[PDB]
């Protein structure tokens, strides 16, 4: 319930986007969507520190117009609850790359061939103060 | 026609925030508005190049749910085309705080009671590559 919506961001393919923020101290919940519409997003990310009785866990999907979303499970968590931490964001049409601030790559296969990305929103319990491109 | 635009950013008096972008190299018309809705701005930039027949001509203004606006008249332009430039603007209850990145400051009355800024967007020939809080 706390991250800031931004619009009209039209990046292309072979851009990197950086973002710093501050992880509140409760960090248990976050939401984040970057595509075009607010159902045909490329990635979404939902790390969850413990909801129904899991621990550092991480969901990663994508959605076509509301259609379906291959969504897999990530178990890295290279950050803590109230600690300031950046997370690079590429993505290009033959793949989309992530590094964390501390941690390895992982590549998602882009099914959709959006070339360029107009929506962009995070809610949850990560604050982002600043948003910086390439 | 180019200015990204950002919604959530529930900014309280006494923080300063800093946006560094590119204006193009044909700044000719540029469009600003940060306030709560899009008919209750608290500030509004529009400087004009060269439209109806003025040269480096400024107008600001602000708006309460579509009713009015002390429009005034600033004839200071410390740019250029086609150049890399950072706004510093800070909003507080007491009055308004802007500097240009190489000028002096003028402050505007808020006859708004204001507490938070929650919608900020700019279009124009300005481009802006990242907003930074505080």
């Amino acid at each position: 319930a706390c991250g800031l919506v931004a619009s009209n961001l039209n990046l292309k393919p072979g851009e990197c986007l950086r973002v710093r923020g501050e992880v509140a101290p409760d960090a248990k919940s976050f939401v984040l969507n970057l595509g075009k519409d607010s159902n045909n997003l490329c990635l979404h990310f939902n790390p969850r520190f413990n909801a129904h009785g899991d621990a550092n866990t991480i969901v990663c999907n994508s959605k076509d117009g509301g259609a379906w979303g291959t969504e897999q499970r990530e178990a890295v968590f290279p950050f803590q609850p109230g600690s300031v931490a950046e997370v690079c964001i590429t993505f290009d049409q033959a793949n989309l790359t992530v590094k964390l601030p501390d941690g390895y790559e992982f590549k998602f296969p882009n099914r959709l061939n959006l070339e360029a990305i107009n929506y962009m929103a995070a809610d949850g319990d990560f604050k982002i103060k600043c948003v910086a491109f390439d």
